[PDB]
C-alpha cells in the first residue's frame, strides 16, 4: 500500500480526503499543521504529500520551502490542495516545490486520478 501524508488544519477536511485515499487502498497518516507535518516527516518518508495553504503555526508555502531544504525531503511528491485560487498562489506553490496546485471544494474524482498519475 502507498503511504499518504495529509497535511490540514480542518478535520472535516482531512476526514473527506482521507475516507477518499483509503477507498484506494492508501494508508493515510494526518498532520493538522506544518510543523506537526515536519516532525512526523522526520520519522519517514511517505510516497506523496497532500498539503494545505492557510494553516496556524506553520503554513503550506513555509512546509514547501523547509521540504526543499532537506536532501531526504526534496523529492517526495506534493499536491497542494487549497481554497486558495489565483495565479500567484500557484506560481510560489510551483516555485516552492509542489508538484501539483488544486482547489477547494475539492471534487473527489479530479483528485483521485491526479494521486493515482503520481502514485500508480
Ligand atoms: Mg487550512
Amino acid at each position: 500500500s502507498k503511504k499518504v501524508l495529509l497535511v490540514d488544519d480542518s478535520a472535516v477536511l482531512r476526514k473527506i480526503v482521507s475516507f477518499n485515499l483509503k477507498k484506494e487502498g492508501y494508508e493515510v497518516i494526518e498532520a493538522e499543521n506544518g510543523q506537526i507535518a515536519l516532525e512526523k516527516l522526520s520519522e519517514f518518508t511517505p510516497d506523496l504529500i497532500v498539503l494545505d495553504i492557510m494553516m496556524p503555526v506553520m503554513d503550506g508555502f513555509t512546509v514547501l520551502k523547509k521540504l526543499q531544504e532537506k536532501e531526504e525531503w526534496k523529492r517526495i511528491p506534493v499536491i497542494v490542495l487549497t481554497a486558495k485560487g489565483g495565479e500567484e498562489d500557484e506560481s510560489l506553490a510551483l516555485s516552492l516545490g509542489a508538484r501539483k496546485v488544486m482547489r477547494k471544494p475539492f471534487s473527489p474524482s479530479q483528485f483521485i486520478e491526479e494521486v493515482k498519475h503520481l502514485l500508480n
